């Protein structure tokens, strides 16, 4: 049972009205377990935390009411086993940018970060992994190796559960892509959707409705798939990554996949064929990377067994 806030026509989904320490406690054992298993199997374990829009833009909420996005996140980060390496995106963002600048990294009418936010996120994620990892060597992520292209007056349709929100606002907004100078050249791209249909090639899942004047985040970037598998033989490493994600990862699924030789991308809301432990063993995963919004700290996507 969600709640939506509107204000100067920005849309804010499920602000942190309450502490969720109790919900975090109840889900943390699954992580403790996974963490111990992965440490045994010599598999690196990163937990990237894109800033939820209601954290990054909590300054737009009524000033007479305190919200707890940062407390909840801090609680999660303190209860995390020390062998989980968190990537603290809100902290990085708030350290380098003002509130008004950070607002330019989110869509106004949809509750995800935009491509500029997601890219900066990608950059910090890979930079951190690069400093921590024994198996990941790669070129530092510079904006100069990508070409950024943008359309100016697109209209994002808010989508969450079975709900579509649309804002009549003649301006609309920025829709950007960051594309490698020589394109994404993946050896293969395979994605099973929720109906069981298998799609091949990046073009059938990423930016499929880019030309649309009005559509959802999912249409502009990707939908949520049970499983995407990407083989990248041109990668200068042997990393076989497993990305476990919520929809914040969609905009940067191919940018992440470019870093590693193999990338498996699961959404546990939809992937039910194997559990995570078995998937990791069946596919010789030597690196795990969560990409969960920092408000997605507990609940259904933390069921790994
Ligand atoms: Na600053």
């Amino acid at each position: 049972n969600d709640i939506i806030l509107t204000d100067d026509k920005w849309l804010l989904k499920n602000p942190a009205w309450t502490k969720k320490y109790n919900e975090i406690e109840q889900s943390m054992p699954a992580i403790n377990d996974l963490s111990q298993f992965l440490k045994e199997q010599n598999v690196e374990f990163y937990f990237a935390l894109p800033p939820s829009k209601t954290n990054a833009l909590s300054f737009k909420l009524p000033s007479h009411i305190h919200t707890y996005a940062q407390e909840n996140l801090n609680y999660f980060l303190k209860k995390l086993p020390a062998d989980v390496k968190p990537i603290k995106l809100m902290e990085h963002f708030k350290q380098n940018y003002t509130n008004e600048e950070i607002q330019d990294m989110y869509f106004k009418t949809d509750h995800h970060w935009n491509m500029d936010g997601a890219f900066l996120g990608y950059q910090y994620i890979m930079n951190t992994i690069g400093q921590q990892s024994s198996i990941y060597k790669g070129k530092e992520i510079a904006a100069a190796d990508y070409t950024r292209t943008c359309a100016q007056n697109k209209h994002l349709v808010g989508s969450f559960n079975n709900q579509l929100y649309q804002l009549i606002d003649a301006n609309g907004e920025k829709l950007c892509y960051y594309t490698p100078k020589d394109g994404f050249n993946f050896t293969s791209v395979t994605a099973k959707d929720v109906q069981g249909t298998v799609h091949q090639n990046l073009d059938e899942i990423y930016g499929v409705e880019a030309a649309a004047d009005t559509t959802s985040y999912a249409g502009y970037y990707t939908d949520d798939y049970p499983e995407i598998v990407i083989e990248n033989n041109n990668a200068q490493n042997e990393v076989r990554a497993l990305v476990l994600k919520d929809s914040f990862a969609n905009a940067i699924v191919p940018h992440l996949a470019q870093s590693f030789k193999h990338t498996s991308i699961l959404d546990l809301r939809h992937y039910h064929e194997k559990d995570v432990y078995q998937y990791i063993q069946d596919n010789n995963i030597n690196m795990v990377l969560f990409v969960y919004s920092d408000s997605n700290l507990s609940g259904d996507m933390f069921k790994f067994k």
